[PDB]
């Protein structure tokens, strides 16, 4: 009834991108929402580490002083791009610090001392199906999860799933009230995004997201919440692929599915 009342030219943008996009917005003031490819499955590639990070939280409201526990490491646990763990190696950081890394950074190394915390792949896909998303699946370890190749589901879901995912844990209440404005502002502070959802989106208003760039089959996505000045807020996951393993990804594509969904909802913005 309110699926894609106004239609946009999500068609002509992944053709001049050469691959196919994954759109779901959904306005959670009237339930309106814009899809496009949205049940179909893309590599999560780095934005697990948001529902990683949502997931630590979760773990944190049975086990107090979880969030501030020390975390030392060796060299081994260092993975290419791990920009914040590189720096604390002959320290240590808190678990609340590398998740904020993982969010803030997509730091590799915290992402893998994190999954560690919860069990591996299958701990973190538990948590996700214990908040009601049926669709995640992470599979594997960086980096190995970011091989992005065609037809497989490993270490995927779909838009629709991430979008309704995000909404339970940033505006519903699958996190304790303190985690999730914790959550929230640790996607507010993300450093990754400022090409992606955040170009469609107006300086004055607040938005939180968490990308993942795979490297590979020209895969790469963002999602995001935002709230517009004066309106509920709008939840949007925006994800991408491509054929070939050599096709390059695309921020501005990233920003234009944006705008489009923002465009087809009727929020008025850039
Ligand atoms: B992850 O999938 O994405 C991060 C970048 C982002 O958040 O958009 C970088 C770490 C992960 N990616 C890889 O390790 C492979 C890379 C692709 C580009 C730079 S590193």
């Amino acid at each position: 009834m309110l699926t894609n009342l106004v239609a946009e030219p999500f068609a002509k943008l992944e053709q001049d991108f050469g691959g196919s996009i994954g759109v779901y917005a959904m306005d959670t003031g009237s339930g309106a929402t814009v899809s496009y490819r949205a049940e179909e499955r893309f590599p999560l590639c780095s934005s697990f580490k948001g529902f990683l990070a949502a997931a630590v939280l979760a773990r944190s409201q049975q086990q107090a002083g979880l969030l501030d526990t020390p975390i030392r490491y060796g060299k081994n646990a260092l993975v290419p791009w791990s920009p914040i763990s590189e720096k604390y190696l002959t320290t240590g950081m808190t678990v609340a610090e590398l998740s904020a890394a993982a969010v803030q950074y997509s730091d590799n190394a915290a992402a893998n001392l994190l999954l560690k915390e919860l069990g591996g792949p299958a701990g973190l896909t538990a948590f996700m199906r214990s908040i009601g998303d049926t669709t995640f699946r992470l599979d594997r370890w960086e980096l190995e999860l970011n091989s992005a190749i065609p037809g497989d589901a490993r270490d995927t879901s779909s838009p629709r799933a991430v979008t309704e995912s995000l909404q339970k844990l940033t505006l519903g209440s699958a996190l304790a009230a303190p985690q999730r404005q914790q959550f929230v502002d640790w996607l507010k502070g993300n450093t990754t995004g400022n090409h992606r959802i955040r170009a469609a989106v107006p300086a004055d208003w607040a938005v939180g997201d968490k990308t993942g760039t795979c490297g590979v089959y020209g895969t790469a996505n963002d999602y995001a919440v935002v709230w517009p000045t004066g309106r509920a807020p709008i939840v949007l996951a925006v994800y991408t692929r491509a054929p070939n393993k050599d096709d390059k990804h695309s921020e501005a594509v990233i920003a234009a599915a944006a705008r489009l969904a923002l465009e087809g909802l009727g929020v008025n913005g850039q």
